[PDB]
């Protein structure tokens, strides 16, 4: 079972990171990039801090990474304009995501 959902998770954060709608959400935003950020963004969120804590185990249920990847858009909608390549990068990747989590079977 914790390693049923390790291995899902593991499989769905790949999918999304090799998308080609990830690259803006592959590491922490850069100040040098949006000077800022962290001035406006509270909970900052990326897909390497998400590989990260789900080696660390921290994703023991499907609610808490869907928290995180779910934050990594709500922060690119907050901070970004709406007709931006960021925005619409977001909404595409959401899609997928929601697209693999279907496809997984994924519930609570
Ligand atoms: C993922 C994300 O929201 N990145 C921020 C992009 C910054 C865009 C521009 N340079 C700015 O400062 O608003």
């Amino acid at each position: 079972d914790p390693d049923q959902l390790y291995s899902t998770l593991k499989s769905i954060l790949q999918q999304v990171k090799s998308h080609q709608s990830a690259w803006p959400f592959m590491e922490p935003v850069k100040r040098t990039e949006a000077p800022g950020y962290y001035e406006v963004i509270r909970f900052p969120m990326d897909l390497k801090t998400m590989s990260e804590r789900l080696k660390n185990r921290y994703y023991v249920s499907k609610k808490l990474f869907m928290a995180d990847l779910q934050r990594v858009f709500t922060n690119c909608k907050e901070y970004n304009p709406p007709e931006s390549e960021y925005y619409k990068c977001a909404n595409i990747l959401e899609k997928f995501f929601f697209s693999k989590i279907k496809e997984a079977g994924l519930i609570d």
